[PDB]
DNA sequence: TTTTTTTTTTTTT
């Protein structure tokens, strides 16, 4: 006798938690319906308290109990007793909507084991249903269940949408061309148009050839973050030592020669510039670092979540990088461990709704090629970062492979993957000098 | 005990009907297969007669207890009697068909019915996983159970079928009057002479030099075709954006001067033009574009399949172009990638019975010849690109070449490939300013 | 352990060689003298395979002799498609045995319209337009007339299809009609083997051998097409040559016969050969390779034998 | 999800386990027996210190069982063996440092560590001297910590 | 289950 897949105790919080707080209904009433509860007396029972909040009354054990017994049904339910229980037992209301997920996730199911049940009738006894009738009716049965899917837009705007955009551009060109930034500005006028900002909740993986300037692109983008926020930012440099990115960071923003910054070979005109952006770090104290070796996911996790109760939240989390995260749970293959890091970052980046720079690195077979621009699959175990990445974006520069290039100077970011906008290459000017990337004020070259 | 649906009788009138003969057992063999069988030592029998059937022998009652006794499965199958029973039950194979089609339903039945309790086990127990891993479960469940009965193929086809599906075309074809425009109108009267149209099911190719107008030709028959039809259009701009595109087509239905539409320069002549052409197209509302690059063939073969079946079929599809078309998965072999792409369209063009127009590149090595006219080979990773296409299409300019050229203004459709026509040449008039192309009403000059 | 051996070797070699494997050669001369009495007891004009209908290239190739594989390569658009159709066409005309037709490349539906228009030499412009008058639909009811009296042609268009797949088919037909008169694959690297879908160039010699073995096994002529490398465009002459093939290595190696379409016109507009098409046999392994010329038909869609004066071949 | 008893039971119920730790009536005992969680972190603590402890006497059990029963083993192997499993419980233990803590004193620490560097004049190297000017120039000598690879095909020199 | 190495055969430039 496999009982249905239930939760009394989910129900009875649930109840207990209307009876104790109305407030939270609302919350409730878009999670679950009457159907929900497993149990008929709690199918009652939020019936008459939607009939109750209808009606406007409150939601208390007094009324629920005076309308129970005007409708005769108090006794199916079990009187002052068993309400006076669902309240009792409920250890706060502040969980109900937990609580409320947990039984719509039990009525799924039930819905589910029910589909099942009707399909396996059907195929036991078909009453002359071809073999492409049940398997129509299944998949009715199944899609039913699929409603919380959706798929959105795949990228076809009609006629009339490329209209009206032609239109505003045309006229707009007259007026000021303004970007829209939403998001975490990247701080380049490009890349924050193409970005719209670093989206919460959705994760970035920056990657590039090793001396691309990678580990620089994400620390200029963190100073740039911090300058322009002053929600604190946090970074991971399991690669370098703190030293080393104080130092780039410190370089990039007097534009001074990081050389001399590291051999100490600083004038008076570089220790002042030194020292302005020493104090402007020390007023804003909104970037964190963590120089940690080996760290794991749950690691990084708690950090982050010690950081943000301490600060009421981060504004950007950095990881340099993702292949030198250990998970000695998933030591014996590589790729397991590479995809369970990936969505332990992606579950980290969405529970706290923060931009995450997560750092990768890409297999030689890149250079193999006749074009060395990066591609999606060049990551290395793309498999699973490609996937759970929402923006992937490449560094490229086509001087270090070509010491006769024509863009020296100039640095290639190029977004290959964007749930919520285009593909596409950017430039940056790339001060080597100082390790630091400017908005690109040359010629535009048509992105063909 | 609900016992899986069942049929012995079929099974027992198979057997016997394959050891009474041997030539019908192809007809089992394309319907049923040894798992289907209800009992074991049906399934053990079944197999034996294919391993026989595999070797060449005569399937019969003793080869078959003799290969069943030398895998020690004589005895277990019921021995030489059970065999005996078989054979003599059943009088004849002329019904074969039927219980193999019975046999085959029974089995996918309880196919069906495993699925279903499969799945309504899972949901009793999910065992820690999420809902969604459980509906995602039941989809892939019940899409075996789709995917898996296919007799997707026509099979050998006798020539009187292919004959009076060909002459019913033709006859129907000679009904409606369309003169000798068979496919969508090109709109350019010598083209759709030398073509009668962009017939169904082809993938047509045009290639031009750069700077030669590739995708102005192209988008003028884009709008010849939308404007001569009921069903849409869709384009893949994988090279130029959405914008320019549209500003192009604007100038070249309006005749209006494109830098001035680029810079804005409209006056009330130009912008009345503009808003008539608007106004045209959101009523006809038959234009859908896609400017995302990097395109697999599925990408393009699902968007495609979409506006299909939202619109009742596909008038013409326009992609620019085919070498930014991207495969991962031969990524690393770029002529790989390309064969993969232009098949994939072929097959898209083919599947959805609509013209295809991919436009494609040349290769430098055309400029060192004395004639500067395009072939088939000048194609830049030209290897599969014209063995797959129907035809193809290589815009010249010599006014590009020569300033001192006699045919300024006139640019030559050169017919590199038509498996169903002849080849030549289409003089026609070049609207740069306007970016258009139309019909030279000029003198004729005859084909050598 | 020499007895050992020894009493081992009179079991499996022995009886091993009997069914199978070495044969003596008294077997071999037995089925090669019974071969040749065959052909003794038959009169016939010494085209001993399905004739292809053509004066010069059954003189060259005495009919398409069972069991070995043909390959007729072209460069696209030339009439490679057009000269298989032909030559199927001719054979089912002249044999009462069915032939079999693997259309990879195109629909059925156009290549019936070439067949029709090869048959009835009616313009393929006007049967695709369907700008036909009295006389050519007369001429297209006559054709199709003669062939649903055959009915011994059949065709699949199915695409992917590995050799695998062609192998049951053909059993299926010749089991059907006794046998199969000739088989047409079009073309070759459009069959696929997922098996070595990694290598290309491996799949391309599997596919070939798994025909030649069909070949083989059926006892029936196999013509399956292919296309040539660009390469071939580079060099100052033309005319196509075996390393032009594309997947080229295993090919030749597997074929008995090889035939190349060469067409002048195509590459020179001011050709002194126009209309005349070059199949150049460059692969025969029981007889002369060389150079015939047709007359092509573009506006039929036809290939026919060349009646002009006759070149010498240097 | 928020960690409490009811939904905690329920978790461990849809896989089964909730009767594997005594059931709901366990767990209640559990949320009883604890007063506050101010001294979670002592607790915590304490709990780390049997855990390791325990960690460190089944080392030392498999190194004695070991020692005992070589099977074929040389004194140098099981010595390794030995050194490998204690040098993993040592490095095990750094959890406590190596964080993100407070960032001022860190930013301090950095700068001064620069200005220490930056007031101790040399002569533009300030690690191991390779020994020529420009590669001394260009890499200001071999760093400390930094792991340098030097590479070219084999009779390179 | 993956990264390497490095044969071999092709295509393409
Ligand atoms: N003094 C300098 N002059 C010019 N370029 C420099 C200087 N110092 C560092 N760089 C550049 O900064 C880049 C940083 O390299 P690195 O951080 O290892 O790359 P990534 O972080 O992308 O793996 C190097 O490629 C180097 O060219
Ligand atoms: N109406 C016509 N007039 C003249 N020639 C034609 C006509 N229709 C087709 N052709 C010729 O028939 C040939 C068939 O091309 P195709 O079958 O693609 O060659 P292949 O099969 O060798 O690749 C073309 O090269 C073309 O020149
Ligand atoms: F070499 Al790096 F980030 F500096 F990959
Ligand atoms: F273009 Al083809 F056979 F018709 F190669
Ligand atoms: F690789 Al060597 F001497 F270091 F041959
Ligand atoms: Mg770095
Ligand atoms: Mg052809």
């Amino acid at each position: 006798l496999k009982v249905p897949p239930h939760s009394i105790e989910a129900e009875q919080s649930v109840l207990g938690g209307l009876m104790l707080d109305n407030e939270r209904w609302d919350d409730v009433a878009e999670r679950v319906v009457a159907d929900d509860f497993y149990t008929r007396p709690h199918r009652h029972i939020f019936t008459e308290m939607a009939r109750l909040q209808e009606s406007g009354s409150p939601i208390d054990l007094i009324t629920l109990a005076e309308s129970l017994e005007r409708q005769g049904q108090l006794d199916s339910v079990g009187g002052c007793a068993y309400l006076a229980e669902l309240s009792k037992n409920t250890p706060s209301a502040a969980n109900i909507s937990a609580y409320a997920d947990i039984v719509r996730e039990r009525a799924v199911v039930r819905e589910m084991i029910s589909v099942a049940n009707e399909i396996a009738e059907a195929g036991f006894d078909p009453q002359g249903r071809t073999s492409e009738d049940l398997l129509d009716l299944a998949e009715s049965r199944v899609f039913k269940i699929a409603e919380s899917r959706a798929n959105k837009d795949e990228g076809p705007k009609n006629i009339a949408d490329v209209l009206d955009a032609t239109v505003a551009r045309i006229e707009q060109l007259f007026q000021q061309p303004h970007d829209g930034v939403t998001g975490v500005n990247t701080g380049y006028d490009d890349l924050n148009k193409k970005t719209a900002g670093l989206q919460p909740s959705d994760l970035i993986i920056v990657a590039a050839r090793p001396s691309m300037g990678k580990t620089t692109f994400a620390m200029n983008l963190v100073e740039n973050a911090a300058m322009l926020q002053d929600k604190p930012v946090l970074i991971f440099s399991l690669e370098m030592p703190s030293e080393q990115i104080m130092m780039r960071s410190l370089a990039s923003l007097s534009r001074v020669d990081q050389t001399k910054i590291r051999t100490g070979q600083l004038d008076d005109e570089d220790w002042a510039r030194i020292s302005g952006t020493m104090g402007i770090l020390l007023e804003k104290r909104n970037i964190y670092i963590d120089d940690s070796s080996g760290l794991t996911p749950t690691e990084v996790r708690s950090r982050a979540r010690r950081i943000a109760r301490e600060h009421g939240g981060i504004g950007l989390i950095m990881i340099d990088y993702l292949q030198l995260m250990r998970v000695p749970a998933l030591s014996d293959n590589r790729t397991l461990e590479i995809a369970e890091i990936s969505r332990s970052l992606k579950a980290l980046a969405k529970e706290l709704n923060v931009p995450v720079v997560a750092l990768s690195q890409l297999n030689r077979s890149l250079e193999q090629r006749a074009d060395k621009r990066p591609v999606n699959s060049d990551l290395r175990e793309s498999g699973s970062i490609e996937q759970d990445a929402d923006l992937i974006m490449f560094i490229y520069r086509d001087e270090v492979y070509h010491e006769n290039s024509d863009l020296k100077g100039i640095a290639e970011i190029i977004i290959g993957k964007q749930r919520n906008g285009p593909i596409g290459t950017v430039r940056l000017t790339f001060n080597g000098q100082w390790s630091r990337f400017d908005n690109y004020a040359g010629p535009q070259y048509d992105d063909e």
